[PDB]
């Protein structure tokens, strides 16, 4: 009886994490689009001067695209409120 | 003795966990507010050439703001971590 | 024994939660240096016009880093998880 409470209390907390990663994710995977389409538009207007970072005189930075461990690990916690709720049923 | 433990134990975690989750919003409000204000600077630099994506001959990016999905999350689960520490007391 | 079970069911679901919200940080981490190296590039292009803010004629938008408190909260998190797998063996 406490562990049938517990583990759909559980659940219940983790549906809505799991919610918040993939849309923090795609938030992320959004915003990541239009900063990339950014720099090859800072790129272009500084060709010249050989680009966004010769122009600056500074060390590039790039963007670490990560989305699959994220992905990932949201379909292994959907995996396990699933497997705990057929336990429960 | 162990509901209570356990029951104790999640709301310690969940409370991280949105604390973190609300965190990692705020942070993609403030940088999109930056990228915006950044495609808004491109776009008027490039007005000529039609702007940003025009200018680059691309199909436009654009930022999929998916805030209040986080938020409302957030609020369900420090309801849940509420009624919980409630059920305790 | 069922609380050794939810005890391992909540461990590994927050290991999970843990590593998602720690990529999420890395990767605004890594976005936020290439949105203000791009920031630094439109201040140099519109620097007569005053810089970027000044050339819009807007407000400025700033970023606000708070990595240390997600790295922070994933460390407790971590610290908890470990806690709970010692109190089991
Ligand atoms: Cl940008």
């Amino acid at each position: 009886q406490f562990y049938y409470k517990l583990s759909q209390e559980l659940n219940g907390d983790m549906e809505r994490v799991a919610d918040s990663l993939v849309t923090l994710q795609d938030q992320l995977n959004s915003l990541a689009a239009v900063v990339l389409q950014n720099r090859r538009a800072l790129d272009l207007l500084t060709a010249e001067r050989g680009g966004t970072c010769l122009f600056l005189g500074e060390e590039c930075c790039y963007y670490v695209n990560q989305s699959g461990i994220v992905t990932e690990k949201v379909k292994e916690i959907r995996d396990r409120i699933q497997r705990r709720a057929e336990e429960l049923r």
